[PDB]
């Protein structure tokens, strides 16, 4: 597989090893960083996707129409070895989507 | 101890355990999310330092005064729970440095 995850994906990731109240598991992942410097560090920035959702406004929902269950933890976004995690692709996500988790983000980050 | 870390602080802290190219290690961490989000959660927003640049664009340079030496890793940023890594504050960045370090990241995430 020549896949390299791109902004917007959704993809299969675990978020195993991590430590504490950090999310784990292997769940679905919105990529927020460029398949160019994904694909030239073997490093992502994607935030993880839960079906444990507790409705607060950081968490974005995805339409049901992409297959995909759950909820993006908007504030939980990290770098991530894509490769090392075995990023599987899964959809994409739509262009509000992306950017209603952006603009979340850049709140919690103070931009 | 009752710290909560602030935007701007410098840490010490654990990223190990990672996996793979993730930075690991212990080492000192710029704290990007505001101290009323880290303590509600738990969690914080920060980037990892190192003394060692590899000297490419996304570094950040640390000025001398502070007493913690080297470049933030910019695009390093992650979610971490930062009581099981032991955040300890160490300093606090100028704003010139947190703004270039938003920047950097900012550009990275795909935002404005």
């Amino acid at each position: 597989s020549d896949y390299v995850p791109d902004a917007g994906h959704l993809v299969w990731l675990n978020f195993t090893p991590q430590a504490g109240h950090e999310q784990g598991g292997r769940r679905p992942a919105l990529v927020l960083s460029p398949a160019a410097y994904n694909g030239v560090t073997g490093l992502m920035q994607a935030c993880p996707v839960t079906s444990r959702a507790k409705g607060y406004p950081f968490e974005v929902t995805l339409p049901a129409h992409l297959g995909v269950s759950g909820v993006v933890l908007a504030d939980h976004c990290r770098s991530l070895d894509w490769r090392s995690r075995r990023a599987e692709q899964l959809a994409e996500a739509p262009a509000d989507v992306l950017a209603e988790v952006r603009g979340k983000l850049g709140s919690l980050l103070g931009m």
